[PDB]
RNA sequence: AACCUGGUUGAUCCUGCCAGUUACAUAUGCUUGUCUUAAAUAUUAACCCAUGCAUGUGCCAGUUCAGUAUUGAACAGCGAAACU
């Protein structure tokens, strides 16, 4: 929903898992952009400053 | 260094050039031992060109699910590619 917290966007990003050529084993995770973080809305209030 | 000398006649004083002398650029011939500097395919053909190189660029501050590292479970170090 569009009405839902940002938390419920973190946990429901997707994970890649994969084996390194190496053998190793290794998790890689994307950035969200766009997300509405405390920073974006400080930033905000202080450009209105 | 504000200087001139040789050559017309049988001899002479003139005009006058030629020639010498001087510097400086290219060129060249012979000859070349140190040290300090150092121009350099302008002139002829803005003629023709094999090959190599002479224009690239990343911070903490635009984009990283590359990779690496067993990294704050959204990423966070290092750091390509590729957008910008
Ligand atoms: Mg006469
Ligand atoms: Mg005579
Ligand atoms: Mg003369
Ligand atoms: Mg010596
Ligand atoms: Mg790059």
């Amino acid at each position: 929903k569009k009405e839902d917290d940002p938390i419920l966007i973190k946990k429901s990003v997707i994970r890649r898992t994969f084996k390194t050529a190496k053998g190793k084993d290794r998790t890689k995770c994307p950035k969200i952009q766009r997300l509405i973080t405390p920073e974006r809305i400080l930033r905000k209030k202080v450009y209105k400053a």
